[PDB]
């Protein structure tokens, strides 16, 4: 089953390259409790904007490029991702563009930060129809001192 | 001596009432490797928002209410911070805003990081005159896969 992984501003906006303008530790608590464990799959900008194999999680880099680092497989395209996962039952795809737009009609499940904050960007989230999905949870939360900004949290069912 | 250490914002905001929007790991590498081994000064407000002790450096917090934890020093006036410091060459002031104040004119040194964000903000770090600093040392930096926002740091000291 492929899952989806994504924090998304106002409009939908994700990162291109450079890092999102909020801090939200509280959404990287939520991205290590659902990915941990589990194989991901990431597109470049993704990588280095992470800048280390992601503990506890099998990572494979969906690129045209090549291979830099041996800790990490390194993958060119849609099915060998699929294959490098193995017979698992969840594969998460944690972005960027590109990557989410390739998996995304394959995909049955949708982890959402749907966050506060207006940022201006090229780059969106896939269109998806919240018609042909069902939200199994939704969860709100208030900016903090350790959180920038408000965000909800959204799981999505494709129905 | 006495030093500063601060990250602002323009128009000189140092705090919003929850997390700074900006996503900063440059900025929290030249911070540890400017306070390391040294004693830090802080207030109450500032001390929550980190969290836990700062490690391997002395915590100092700066409070007229009474402390919360047995791993950091608690004090009560800015004479009483000093004398816990000891006799060490220079003493690190984090902040927020009031701690600045209050220090500033005992302070020798300055270690700024100026971020490209506006925002609005709470607190601000106190005018200082800039006929009366000289820069010794400047670096520019832009916005990269791991750091939100262009910044530059500056360390001024006291003509
Ligand atoms: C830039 N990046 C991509 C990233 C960031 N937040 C997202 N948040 C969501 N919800 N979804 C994504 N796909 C997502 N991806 C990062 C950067 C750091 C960490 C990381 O350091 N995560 C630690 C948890 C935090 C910490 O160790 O400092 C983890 O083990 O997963 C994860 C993703
Ligand atoms: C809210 N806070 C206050 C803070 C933040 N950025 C600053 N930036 C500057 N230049 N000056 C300050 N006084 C400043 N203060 C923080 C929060 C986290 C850390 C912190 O975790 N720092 C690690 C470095 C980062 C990593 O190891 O997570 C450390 O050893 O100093 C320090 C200060
Ligand atoms: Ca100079
Ligand atoms: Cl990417
Ligand atoms: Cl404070």
């Amino acid at each position: 089953m492929i899952s989806l992984i994504a924090a998304l501003a106002v409009d939908r906006v994700i990162g291109m390259e450079n890092a999102m303008p909020w801090n939200l530790p509280a959404d990287l608590a939520w991205f290590k409790r659902n990915t941990l464990d589990k194989p991901v799959i990431m597109g470049r900008h993704t990588w280095e904007s992470i800048g280390r194999p992601l503990p506890g999680r099998k990572n494979i880099i969906l690129s045209s490029q090549p291979g830099t680092d041996d800790r990490v497989t390194w993958v060119k395209s849609v099915d060998e991702a699929i294959a490098a996962c193995g017979d698992v039952p969840e594969i998460m795809v944690i972005g960027g563009g590109r990557v989410y737009e390739q998996f995304l009609p394959k995909a049955q499940k949708l982890y959402l930060t749907h966050i506060d904050a207006e940022v201006e960007g090229d780059t969106h989230f896939p269109d998806y129809e919240p018609d042909d999905w069902e939200s199994v949870f939704s969860e709100f939360h208030d900016a903090d001192a350790q959180n920038s900004h408000s965000y909800c949290f959204k799981i999505l069912e494709r129905r």
